[PDB]
């Protein structure tokens, strides 16, 4: 019933453009929304995060989790693991390449979903969220060694699953770092569960 | 080590601008990002709230109440938790027992508030609080709840069982084009995680 009726281009950067939406509303009223849209994308989506479930034996499970400065937010970030999908790349090899070169690493694909929105309220970004599991009992993640490519700044933060929700709490309360809510989310449903 | 050193308006809207970020890198060197914020964020601790919103009801599943309305950024329909922006001198859990009300007809009980969480943080500044709320579906407000949308709002209502979350949404997916949020595929794959 509602639809788009066309885009007008406000502005265009290199990575981000703003345009003005019109469409029709279900009453058959034309209205407007200003809409960001990345200008990288081809693809199944923009980008892919991971969900990185590190398994040693004799250990708990460790959701393996990214800091980093993030210019817009003017602050540091804790976040799943994440990047854009290379032309040419699926979802799933872009996780495991983004899990290596942010974490160094090398995991195994569990499942991975269909595209999902970041925050349709504002854009149409959307990603793939993978989840991988770690065999930290192998020699390769033994040491893992981090390939950052060119301006990525990334510490790596593991955390129990099983306290997810409380170990990030006490981050935000000591640190001033903001979560990531995809990351608050799903730490909010490992204690909703059950 | 990081910080912001100037902020430039690339482009202004009524609801959203475009910026061009100078920042420091942790080598010393300054570089640049284009970056996003909304235009109506004043003194709240963030832009919006998200409603995780947890339908009990004696001899009943609990359900996660959602939302589907069609969002102009993304070209079509979105299932995401209950959802708005915070109006100026409200609290993060008035607005989401407001936005609760307004968009689905329940009447919310407080259980949990989060920090501010991004939203974007590669993208955007923005943030949400999470709010987490309890609806007494055996309460007799609660009984046959009408929305109350706003100008420009359409929403239509949809409770899934808690425990089976994830796979409901995939069935969804399976049956129209419509678009999971990525908070609310978060939420359901901890959900099959625990
Ligand atoms: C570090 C390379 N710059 C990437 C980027 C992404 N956006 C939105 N602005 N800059
Ligand atoms: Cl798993
Ligand atoms: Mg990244
Ligand atoms: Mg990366
Ligand atoms: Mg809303
Ligand atoms: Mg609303």
């Amino acid at each position: 019933k509602q639809y788009i009726i066309s885009e007008e281009l406000i502005s265009e950067g290199k990575w981000v453009k703003l345009e003005k939406t019109t469409y029709m509303d279900p009453t058959g009223k034309t209205r407007t929304w200003e809409s960001v849209k990345r200008t990288t994308r081809k693809q199944t989506a923009d980008g892919v995060a991971v969900i990185p479930v590190l398994q040693r034996t004799l250990h708990y499970e460790c959701i393996v989790l990214v800091k980093q400065f993030r210019p817009p937010m003017g602050g540091y970030c804790i976040e799943f693991p994440a990047g854009l999908i290379d032309d040419g790349e699926t979802p799933e090899a872009a996780a495991l390449r983004e899990l290596e070169e942010e974490t160094g690493y090398k995991g195994d694909i569990a499942e991975c979903s269909p595209a999902v929105c970041m925050d349709p309220g504002l854009s149409n970004c959307t990603i793939h969220i993978v989840t991988v599991t770690i065999n930290g009992d192998d020699a390769e993640n033994a040491r893992p060694k981090p390939k950052p490519g060119d301006g990525e700044f990334v510490e790596v933060i593991s955390l129990p699953k099983n306290d997810l929700l409380q170990r990030l709490d006490a981050l935000v309360a000591e640190e001033h770092l903001t979560v990531d809510a995809r990351v608050y989310s799903y730490a909010l449903a490992l204690k909703h569960a059950n």
